[PDB]
């Protein structure tokens, strides 16, 4: 059985594609009108806006090959896959570039790198590539399948006499490379950060930045719940938990609402800024008027 019926999810994820290209287009417009005066955490908030554009080529290829079954081949099956991938493994190493640089602006405060739009863009770029390669790695079987069952097409990890393993290993390298260590290395750079504020004791001269923190935590809202149910579902798969009809079925339900909620972090990253972000706000505000 399926758990969404085909209407609400075709509804959903074409509501969350519009918000998600209309924010973070416009947020990237922002910024790239006014770049010159920006700063390393600037850029990575930037680098989220673009992770959340990576997801909407794949919704836009989704919701196409739902409503036109006919155009279902194995480029869109690639293409979709990939992005999809592309957007999952950015968003959790751009949350860690941004622990890593505030753990940097501590670390080194007598310094004046750590403050740089080059700060920036080198950790943007160091994810990008690593993103880029995982998710390429996975997409390489994806391809057009029918099933003798019901003969109709649909996008399938055939690979051969090995599909099994493809399928296994594609899982396997999702939630070891995408959930375990980026969540590591998230809780070592602020472990560090509050260690090395608290055997400073730092003057108060340290206050909070609104939309750094707002953004983090809506991240695990949204997001987290998708990674570790997806961990539950390998270890399903991997017989490293017992087996049962039950447990099936409710990690089957439990999949389907939670990768609802990690595609609306995408919509709800820009409307963070458009509200807790000075800059942002009045600049949309003003567009908006018009």
């Amino acid at each position: 059985t399926t758990v969404v019926p085909y209407t609400w999810n075709v509804g959903i994820l074409s509501l969350i594609f519009l918000i998600n290209v209309l924010g973070n287009g416009l947020v990237t417009y922002i910024f790239c009108k006014h770049r010159s005066r920006a700063g390393a955490i600037d850029i990575l908030l930037l680098g989220i806006c673009l992770n959340s554009l990576c997801l909407s080529i794949s919704l836009l290829a989704e919701v196409l090959m739902f409503l036109f079954p006919n155009i279902i081949s194995t480029g869109l099956c690639r293409l979709e896959i990939f992005f999809y991938y592309l957007y999952v493994y950015l968003d959790i190493f751009s949350v860690v570039c941004v622990s890593l640089v505030r753990y940097l602006l501590v670390a080194y405060s007598t310094r004046s790198w750590p403050k740089k739009q080059s700060l920036g863009w080198v950790l943007t770029s160091a994810a990008w590539l690593i993103a880029l390669v995982l998710s390429g790695d996975a997409c390489r079987h994806r391809s057009r399948v029918v099933d003798p069952v019901s003969k109709q097409a649909m996008c399938y990890e055939n690979a051969g006499n090995m599909t099994a393993d493809w399928r296994l290993h594609v899982r396997t390298v999702s939630v070891t490379a995408g959930f375990l260590l980026p969540l590591a290395l998230l809780i070592l750079f602020y472990a560090l950060t509050w260690c090395v504020v608290r055997r400073t004791k730092l003057q108060a001269r340290r206050k909070v930045r609104g939309v750094i923190v707002a953004v983090v935590v809506l991240f695990f809202v949204f997001c987290f719940p998708y990674h570790v149910l997806n961990l539950l579902d390998t270890l399903l798969r991997r017989r490293w938990i017992r087996d049962s009809c039950y447990t099936r079925g409710l990690i089957n339900v439990g999949l389907a609402v939670t990768s609802l909620l990690q595609a609306l972090y995408s919509a709800v990253v820009p409307l963070i800024y458009s509200c807790l972000g000075s800059l942002f706000r009045q600049r949309m505000y003003g567009l908006f008027q018009s």
